[PDB]
């Protein structure tokens, strides 16, 4: 949708930043009540990426992925968002240590809903990660950054990249291999951002290159158990890291078998 620059006010308040420009936090008129927003803002192929990006979450509604308010063309080509004020959740969980496992596997398994919605729907996420889940409230997650996002053909299960900046640690072994991105290829990422939540936002495999962690991954090995992370937890990292696409368990099963823990772990204690 085409939104009214007069209607949007922008703050000082940098919230992220990259190549393409900044994020930036500010407010935008609604029918009555103003709205708090982030606003992706572009510097002045990068105005083509933007409307993409813009295309892709207009055709996303779940509770679990950032609503897009729309598109404003005016000083720069901007993108508005609905703003989850406590932010990126690896930054969250690095400043807020006390946070509980349970907590942990109640917004682990939110990220999954979305991403179970996502797969439905044949899109392809392509830059899951912890950075990239943001919060709303300490106790609701929702999946943001949807600039590398594809959808589907409808004669595939995968989309296959013609070029290589990638966020390597992510990804699947047949996507650095192969360029093929599918679903699939979103479960591996999502057994990353698990490793990442359960160490309370440690960036994955801390010290080594790229070409270090694909070495590593060909041989079978794998990152250990975080420190007080549930076993049943760790046990779907790994099956998450299932080197072969076609044994690699999809969005339904991880989001069932999150869905079961978590209602045992509030039945419990
Ligand atoms: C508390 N704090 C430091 C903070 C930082 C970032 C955000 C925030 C919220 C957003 N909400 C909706 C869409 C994008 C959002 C965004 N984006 C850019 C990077 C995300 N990988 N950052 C909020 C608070
Ligand atoms: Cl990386």
């Amino acid at each position: 949708v085409y939104l009214d620059r007069k209607l949007l006010t922008l703050e000082d308040k940098e919230l992220g930043s990259g190549n393409f420009g900044t994020v930036k936090k500010g407010y935008y008129q609604m029918k009555k009540v103003v709205k708090t927003v982030a606003v992706k803002i572009l510097k002045n192929a990068l105005k083509d990426e933007l409307l993409a990006e813009a295309n892709v979450m207009q055709q996303l509604d779940n509770p679990y992925i950032v609503r897009m308010i729309g598109i404003c063309e005016a000083e720069s080509w901007m993108l508005v968002m609905e703003m989850a004020e406590l932010g990126p959740l690896n930054k969250y969980l690095q400043q807020n240590r006390h946070v509980t496992d349970k907590n942990i596997i109640e917004l682990v398994h939110q990220v999954s809903m979305g991403m179970k919605y996502l797969e439905e729907s044949n899109f392809v996420h392509r830059d899951l990660a912890a950075r990239n889940v943001l919060l709303v409230t300490q106790h609701y997650a929702k999946i943001s950054d949807f600039g590398l996002s594809k959808a589907l053909r409808a004669d595939e299960n995968y989309y296959k990249a013609q070029t290589h900046k990638w966020p390597v640690k992510w990804y699947a072994p047949e996507c650095i291999n192969y360029y093929k991105f599918s679903s699939k290829s979103d479960v591996w990422s999502f057994g990353v951002l698990m490793w990442e939540a359960f160490s309370y936002g440690q960036k994955p495999y801390r010290g080594m290159k790229g070409s270090e962690v694909t070495a590593m991954l060909e041989k079978g090995e794998r990152m250990g158990c975080p420190a007080g992370c549930p076993r049943e937890m760790y046990d779907l990292m790994n099956l998450c890291w299932t080197y072969d696409v076609e044994n690699r368990p999809g969005f339904a099963a991880v989001e069932l078998r999150l869905r079961n823990y978590y209602y045992d772990v509030v039945n419990h204690h």
